[PDB]
């Protein structure tokens, strides 16, 4: 039950000064997102698959909410925004797969900095 609020407090408490609320600038950070069309569509092609493009990166402020990247990720892809999660990269390799979605909860109501752990472009997978 408290799992949510506790993590969410521990990420938020830069706000006083990482959320500085302000037009679009160079908080524009950006994220590496990539679809993937095999675990539904089943176009395998080598096409242009809007599926498994290049890394889409998505320039948008770390000081704004993650509900902002949701919305706009949703109408690229066409992902239902309810259903977008985010799954961060890791030392993703022979030893060590520890792939986890993000709290959907949290993190799509406070601000994207706290995930990227203030870095950019921020390397992540798209799931339904």
């Amino acid at each position: 039950p408290q799992q949510l609020v506790e993590r969410l407090q521990e990420e938020k408490r830069i706000e006083a000064q990482k959320r500085k609320e302000r037009q679009e600038a160079h908080l524009y950070m950006q994220v590496q997102i990539v679809a993937e069309d095999q675990f539904c569509g089943h176009q395998g092609n080598d096409m242009y698959d809007e599926e498994k493009v290049k890394y889409t990166v998505f320039k948008v402020l770390k000081n704004s909410s993650l509900a902002e990247f949701v919305q706009s990720l949703s109408q690229t892809m066409g992902f239902p925004q309810d259903q977008i999660r985010l799954w961060p990269m890791q030392a993703r390799s022979n030893g060590t797969k520890r792939p986890a979605m993000l709290d959907n909860e949290a993190d799509g109501n406070k601000t994207m900095i706290e995930l990227s752990d203030n870095e950019n472009p921020w390397t992540i997978f798209l799931e339904t």
